[PDB]
DNA sequence: GGGGGAAGGATTC
DNA sequence: CACGGAATCCTTCCCCC
């Protein structure tokens, strides 16, 4: 099997550059403004200029301003990035029917048939990069290997505007050389847990009682890491299906007052239902972020689909359940729909 | 004992 | 000072054959 993974470079920012070359060369930071005051919120992403000085997805916008007071700060326009992405995705289908869009800017393609070896794959990669750049003016990085995981790692190593192939030889080397923290699906929480166990590399998972591993990080994550190291990981490329549609917003100020929270909640329901399109959900969860940035939720699954009126009333109930069951003020409130008919 | 959900949370990206 | 959207996974609990 030969997998070719593609990931758009600093995507949201670069889309902004495409729509405004004047920005190119300058540091760009796409932000998600919350409105609790101004310049409150987080950074969705930033071009590489800006990342050099530490401005990156996740950090508070105020930190960014601090480090780069004169970089350009643009509000995130997701609809636009989505439509550009959808276009690029269609373009990618033309290289394989077997395609897995894993995020708004990445996909894994199974080109085992289309190509005969890594030499051609690399050429198919170039073809793809050029096609995308040519057609959409978007640069992307490509990763190619025997399975999705290593394809992803390949592109991570070649970022930005790169393309890399990790052959069976290199896969054997990485299993022994790659810091397990650089392995997809392993965040800072599982990373540290792996160290308390002495594991710093994939191979290390082969020198510990499964039951112990299964103990520390759960069976799923254990079998995942083990199969990878056993060079036996082989998950296929499959079309992913939306299972949840929701929305969540930040309130101007914290609160435990229902009438003060409702307009935010209802706003989130309207937007969610719009996104539902013609999908009918049988489940709904109200999600709340408390003052201490903790996340709490309460939901319910109906035997039938949920109408907007029903979601309106049921959501207030679930919110009341939250407020009655949690003494903390609420910072962010949202709703999520799932289990579509 | 174990199937079959469901609910609430945790981790990752 | 920290948004937002979703998937997957884990634990707990309940109904009952
Ligand atoms: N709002 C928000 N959006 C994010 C976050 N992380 C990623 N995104 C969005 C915007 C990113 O451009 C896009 C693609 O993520 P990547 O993981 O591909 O980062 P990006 O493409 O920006 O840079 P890259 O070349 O992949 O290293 O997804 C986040 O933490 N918050
Ligand atoms: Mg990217
Ligand atoms: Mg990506
Ligand atoms: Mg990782
Ligand atoms: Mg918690």
């Amino acid at each position: 099997m030969i997998v070719l993974f593609v990931d758009f470079d600093y995507f949201y920012a670069q889309v902004e550059e495409v729509l405004n070359p004047s920005l190119k060369g300058k540091p760009v930071v796409v932000c998600v403004f919350s409105g609790r005051f101004e310049d409150s919120g987080a950074v969705a992403t930033a071009n590489y200029e800006a990342r050099k000085f530490g401005v990156k997805a996740g950090i508070p916008i105020v930190e960014a301003k601090k480090i780069l007071p004169n970089a350009v700060y643009l509000p995130m326009r997701k609809e636009v990035y989505q439509q550009v992405s959808s276009r690029i995705m269609n373009l990618l289908r033309e290289y394989s029917e077997k395609i897995e869009i894993a995020s708004i800017d990445e996909a894994y393609l199974d080109i085992s048939d289309k190509v005969r070896d890594y030499r051609e794959a690399y050429n198919l990669g170039l073809e793809i990069k050029n096609k995308i750049l040519e057609k959409e003016k978007i640069t992307v990085t490509v990763g190619i290997s025997k399975n999705k995981v290593f394809a992803k790692i390949a592109a991570d190593m070649a970022k930005p505007n790169g393309i890399k192939v990790i052959d069976d030889e290199e896969v054997k080397r990485l299993i022994r050389e790659l810091d397990i923290a650089d392995v997809p699906g392993i965040g800072n929480i599982t990373a540290e847990k792996l160290k308390k166990l002495g594991i710093n590399k994939l191979v290390d998972t082969l020198s510990i009682e499964f039951d112990k591993l299964k103990g520390m990080i759960g069976e799923a994550k254990a079998k995942y890491l083990i199969s990878l190291a056993r060079d036996e990981y082989n998950e296929p490329i499959r079309t992913r299906v939306r299972k949840s549609i929701g929305r969540i917003v930040t309130m101007k100020r914290n609160s435990r007052n229902l009438e003060e929270i409702k307009p935010y909640l209802f706003r989130a329901i309207e937007e969610s239902y719009y996104k539902l399109d013609k999908r009918i959900p049988k489940a709904i969860h109200v999600v709340a972020v408390t003052e201490d940035l903790d996340i709490v939720s309460r939901g319910r699954t109906f035997p039938h689909g949920i109408s907007k009126e029903t979601a309106y009333s049921e959501s207030v109930k679930l919110l009341q359940k939250i407020l009655e069951e949690d003494e903390r003020k609420i910072r962010r409130i949202g709703v999520r729909f799932s289990k579509f008919i």
